[PDB]
């Protein structure tokens, strides 16, 4: 149930907070809908939040700050599409004295505040292949196959705040589907062996995309160590239709493509602008992640993959060649019998 | 003796007297009976006027003038229902010299004049609590329990009238059973402290109530500054069990729920016409208090209760919340590799 | 001329008032 | 079209690849021009080659220590200068990722590898005369009279390298173009005759020469055995006008002039540094056959000649 558009926008628990300055005055939760009934409060400047889909966690009698400085991590049980924890940000709206409603104008009595609808936006970020074709370039034609085995990523940060502009927080926590053993620069500082992204290989098209959900992320930086939420594929390689066996292994493992076993890697750092990268619809790539994304990614296999796939990438380049013809040398040898 | 049904209404002295125009002509008082015998006066056109329960006050010699202006004030004797004022309205009676009387028709000789008995109303008027249950909102339930100490009400007035239409004049000189000393909104000039209104907590039911008499005061001009007679619970307020101190009594006070004790105060100020109270048999509020009426009252605590009661009170507000979710922003990349 | 006066009393009347907070 | 300038250098097609250690990276291929335009590959560190007119060779897949030990042999298409192997020797470029060109330096955008234009040379070489006038000595004058008939080579090698310094390999193939009969002290062992190294005699002057292309061969020993190449003619030798038969044929045998046909040979040695031979513009000799050389031979008749081209010749 990993992605369908109905699953991805469904509230479960809707939770409004009415307070009034640093203190919880109302709270009252519906489930499974989008209408609330009877938040009774007093009159005045109120801050109003609102939440959905938060599960089982501690929401009474907790004060303004703390509400704001919540964090949240993936489960397993976000993989599946459930969970989704969204959000509108504080907004601070005043109330007359009889009934007071927001939204839907014009219905019934009483006063409007604001007369469009509230919007909730996600905290997940979808990220998922779309095209996996094989087209090996002329160095590699008909003499090196490619299947794929998993689709593990990599780099899935466990947990983020809630509320504010950016989503950002200093526990360096990361998770991976992978070994964890390997090591680049783009280096594992503390990480964690989790079976939930690791997912066997069935059929990537545009429709039921495979992919993950991972929580927002900075790496762009310009100086010093990143740590970027690359999406891999893993499998075996074989050479003229056989398996890699033998007098190979030895010969590949020297140009840093093939595991002790057969299998190989195949990394794409979603969203890093790199000259291997390009992109539609004008959009200029900032390197980082954020909320409310559904990067979708088309890659191409030219030639084999790599070991340890989190090494930096190898950006492309174009050559071009232009050369003369050397000129003979003359001796003449004049001879007699 | 708070209210049995025989120890409030119960004659002490009935003073009779009659007039013959702005001169007095005679006066016989007798106690603890509705009757009185031997009056002796002239025939022609009179005004007869009554008061009960006075006790010691000076009535003779005193013309129609001076009668018709007299002031009482409430002493502290009159918290066991002896001294509760009682009188009636000046009738204009004519009178025939041989022999007749007022009350009892068809008893003895003579003539009736009044065939009814005369009645008298009083002048007090009393206020009490009969139910104090307590249910906390969700938003406090299971932090914050309330346990009640004293029962004491505010702004109660002074002196009112004795005869005529309305019993309300110009005067300002306000009783308090409190610690007096905050000011609010509803604060007139020079009132202090009186320890007469101040009781224990003695389980307020249907039968037995908690309460005290009080006199007139109007307070119906919409512009400017009221002065309502309120009745108050105060009392100590247990944050999870144990008492209220440590971060809470620093956070309590800035919402100004709780004084600089730990003690919470609850007002509710008679006949008022607001939001939030309700009303039954279909009875207007007006927004005076008046002779002849008793008021008890039944609140419900729900939340904590504010510091300086005489501040103008919230009225209550209800609130429909509707949202909706925001879309995918949807960016495309293709990669090569 | 003589007279006698034999007065009643009147109660009260009841005003509830439900209050909440 | 043996030997125009035209034909005698062009490029009929490039093959350019480039490896990034054991492995290929990047190979294309343009044809009948000096230009590949589009070469895709990564960046870093590289090795780049470069070869010319390989035919159909299979070029693609194959690692650098098996490329760096190919081999070639003469056909018969490469006595009218079609099918002329050319290469270079490899360089290890570092590419970047912008853009990178090499040659014609200093024009577009990016940066430059290196400024020339790369230099490809020739693997094999030529030898052919020039000038075969005749004047006999005073011992001959108006006795014998030389006329030529035939042309051809004897002593050239089959394989080679492609790729080094001095690219001879130790093998013996050999090929001539004349029979296997004579077994002097220069024949080698396993031998064979090839019929394209040939041709018929016609009017050799400053222009239009008559010649072979050759591989490379080392015959610079000094004691033991070597195998020199040799070029020749091969005529009839006439006395007194008339064609010689009789009774001095048998008196011709006992000197070694003149087989038992009526021929004779003129065997001539490429580079050799003998008493008999002289050279021009202060050249010293070589004992070797080397990469890209032209062999022009003019040579004078002086006497008859002799049997078995493959005996060491006799210095004045």
């Amino acid at each position: 149930a990993f992605g369908v558009g109905d699953d991805e926008s469904k509230v479960a628990k809707l939770t409004v907070m009415v307070y009034n300055g640093e203190q919880q005055e109302a709270i009252k939760s519906a489930e499974n809908a989008t209408k609330v009934e009877d938040i009774k409060c007093s009159a005045g400047q109120r801050t109003l939040v609102v939440m959905a889909n938060t599960g089982a966690m501690e929401l009474v009698g907790k004060t303004l700050a703390e509400v704001k400085a919540l964090t949240t991590e993936l489960t397993a049980e976000n993989q599946e599409a459930a969970g989704l924890i969204m959000t509108a940000e504080p907004k601070t709206i005043v109330l007359k004295a009889g009934k007071n409603y927001i939204g839907y104008s014009g219905t019934g009595e009483g006063n409007h505040i604001e007369n469009d609808p509230l919007k909730i936006k996600r905290v997940h970020a979808r990220m998922a292949f779309t095209e996996i074709k094989v087209q090996m370039s002329a160095a590699y034609d008909n003499i090196y196959t490619f299947v794929p085995e998993k689709i593990y990523g990599l780099i899935a940060k466990k947990q983020s705040n809630l509320f504010g502009a950016t989503l950002v927080n200093a526990d360096a926590n990361y998770l991976t589907g992978s070994l964890t053993t390997f090591n680049g620069a783009y280096t594992p500082a503390n990480y964690a062996n989790v079976p939930w992204l690791s997912r066997n290989y069935v059929a990537p098209a545009a429709d039921a995309p495979q992919g993950f959900y991972v929580l927002e992320n900075d790496y762009s930086a310009n100086g010093g160590t990143i740590h970027p939420t690359i999406l891999c594929v893993y499998g075996k390689l074989q050479k003229n239709g056989a398996d890699l066996a033998g007098a190979d292994l030895a010969a590949a493992q020297a140009a840093n493509w093939v595991d002790a076993e057969g299998k190989t890697y195949y990394p794409v750092l979603v969203n890093f602008n790199s000259n291997n990268y390009t992109y539609d619809s004008n959009y200029t790539p900032k390197n980082k992640i954020e909320r409310n994304h559904k990067y979708d990614i088309k890659l191409t296999i030219t030639g084999p993959g790599t070991n340890n796939p989190e090494n930096p990438i190898t950006e492309s380049a174009h050559l071009n060649v232009q050369c003369t013809v050397a000129e003979w040398v003359l001796v003449g040898q004049n001879a007699t019998w």
